[PDB]
This record gives C-alpha cells, structure tokens and sequence, in this order.
C-alpha cells in the first residue's frame, strides 16, 4: 500500500532475466505467442507483449496482462512490457539519446489505454499479431480509440505492422475463451 | 528492483495513501488533490494529481501523481496510480465489483488518451476534472488523439463527466510548473 506493485509469475520473470535474440518478425511473434499461451496456464489474461531493439532482435522486457492476478486494471501486457523495459534501461522514454530503437511487438492490436502507453513510451514501432476485430468478436473490447489510429501512431514516428501470425495468435485466444467459463472441464 | 513491476511512491504520497481522509463536498476533494499536485512538484514529479473517492461519502481511497521521470515510467500518470492504489487496497481490479461503494477520480486536470482508457477499464463510475486540455497543452503536456467527443465517450459508458472544478486553481499551479 506504499506503492505500485505489480508482481510477476515465474515463467514472466524467466523471460526477462534470460539473454534472448531474436532477428525476424515470425520469431520475435512467435516468442510472444509462447508468453500467451504460458500466462492463461498462470492465471493471467490471453495477451503478452515484449519489447525488442529494433535492429537487434534483443529482448529488452516481456509482459503479459495480470490483471485479474495482479488486482491492476492498467496491468495489461503492453502497460507491463514497456513499464519494465523502461525500467530496466533507467529511463521513462525509450527514445533517449543513446538508447537503441525500440520494437513494442504484441499478440493483439492494443486497447485505446494501451495505445496512448504506446505514443508516450518512447518505441519507435509497433508489430501486432490479432486484429481488433478478432479479439472483439472473440468479447474482448479495445474501447474507443480515436478514428484512424493507427495513423494516428504513424503520425507521431510509430511505424505499424498488424496481421503477424494472426492464426496462431486466434487460435489461442479461442481456446482461452473455450475454457472461460464456470463449469468445470477436464480439457481445460 | 529487478522483477516485478515496482512503481515507489514520495513520502508525502505514501502519507497521503495511508491517513484518514472524508471529504463530503466535490470542491474540498478537489482542493486537496490541487495540494498533492503543489507537494508533487516539490518531490521531482509532474504537475499533476488525482485520487479515488467514494462518490457519495467524499472518503478518500488512493492518491497517485505523476511520477514519470523520477519514477522512469512513461504510464506513471496521476490517473494510472491513482486508480491502481485503490484497486489494490480494495482488493479488486474492478471498482464496481457488486458489493463496493460507487468510486470517483478526481483529477487535477482532464486526462490524456491512455488515462481515458484506464478510467474506463478501472471501474469507476464518475470523473471530476479541473484544469481543462487546452490548460494543459499551454504548458507543453500532451494530450495525445483521443477520439471525438472523449466525455460522451465515457458518458455512454456510464462514467459520469465533470470538467472546470477548481479550473483557475489548478491553471495556477500549471503556469507555476511552466514558469519554474
Ligand atoms: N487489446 C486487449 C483487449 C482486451 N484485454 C483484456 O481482456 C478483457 C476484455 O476485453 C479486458 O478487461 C482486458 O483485461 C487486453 O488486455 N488487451
Ligand atoms: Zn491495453
Ligand atoms: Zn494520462
């Protein structure tokens, strides 16, 4: 009650204390997804987020959304990701001089809370995998985001790629919502 | 610290987190998070400053501010922690679990895109706002693109919008910050 604090589940904090590299898109998504899928199995919602240097491919901070867990609606894996990579680089702008570009990649185009974290986190790209429509026609609401955000976000130097791995990224957030639900079921 | 996510809090804030606080009328609320916004610049932070009230009692549940630099956290807004201290005393990322008094954010000045959309996943069911968003660009905060018509936004969400309380005051401390 002194403070914020948001605690991470051990796979999360595995994630962020291992050395990683990863060069393309697929691969950088791919690792995300495996986020997805690890943190439905610790309690937590159906997204992740990490952030990557751009021209690298090195993993910066991974978050995921804790939500429910965490007793945090502002915890959702974008808030985490950027929050812990900025904190990890000693700086609230990860833009500074002499920082390295940085890639914001998630497992779904972000709700509108997430999407002015990202205008004021400093990234200079943003890669999504699922689409808005498929998380709200799945019954996950992205709230109302200004009209055209996404160039919105190209606007103010974000470059935006959406659509990576959007069947993979699907497909979990269907089974998650297969198992959302009261009645026990041994499949889940 | 390394793993979780730990956003610490300066000692007038964590003060203002823990002591006894009933403020009955929306003016007195409001003036008290204008002192925490004084008391926040002094402590390295940004000019502003919201808490969570119980709408109808005025008893005061969380503080936050903006702590961006000192704390290196580009979403430390005063709405961001404001709203996530309360969640975590009351026990629940939902201020509108049944069960629990209708919540309020009073904030020092009307909210930025991302603090939009955390008021609307937090729960609470009004929001009271001081300094206006031309207030606040004039002295260099962004706002960033929300969408059209924000408060009916929120409105039609049922979140209840209030805009222009203690305008003046706040105005005051914002040409402060800008000056100093
Ligand atoms: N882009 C999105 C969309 C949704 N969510 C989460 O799933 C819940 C209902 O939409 C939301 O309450 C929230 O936990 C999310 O984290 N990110
Ligand atoms: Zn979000
Ligand atoms: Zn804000």
């Amino acid at each position: 009650n002194d403070a914020l604090h948001i605690g991470l589940p051990p796979f999360l904090v595995q994630a962020n204390n291992e050395p990683r590299v990863l060069a393309a898109p697929e691969a950088r998504m791919g690792y995300v997804l495996e986020l997805v899928r690890a943190n439905i199995a610790a309690d937590g919602g159906p997204f992740a987020a990490a952030v990557f240097e751009r021209d690298s491919g090195l993993l910066i901070a991974a978050g995921t959304n804790r939500v429910v867990p965490g007793r945090c609606s502002a915890a959702h894996a974008e808030i985490l990701a950027l929050s812990l990579a900025q904190a990890k680089l000693d700086t609230h702008d990860l833009s500074a001089d002499g920082l390295p570009a940085c890639e914001l990649v998630t497992s779904a185009e972000p709700c509108v809370m997430c999407f002015g974290a990202v205008i004021w986190s400093g990234v200079r790209s943003l890669v999504c995998a699922a689409r808005s429509d498929d998380v709200e026609a799945i019954g996950f609401d992205e709230g109302p985001r200004p009209e055209n955000w996404m160039g919105g976000l190209e606007a103010r130097g974000i470059t935006v790629t959406t659509g990576l791995l959007r069947d993979a990224a699907c497909a979990l957030l269907r089974e998650y919502n297969a198992c959302n639900g009261v009645i026990y079921n041994a499949r889940c």
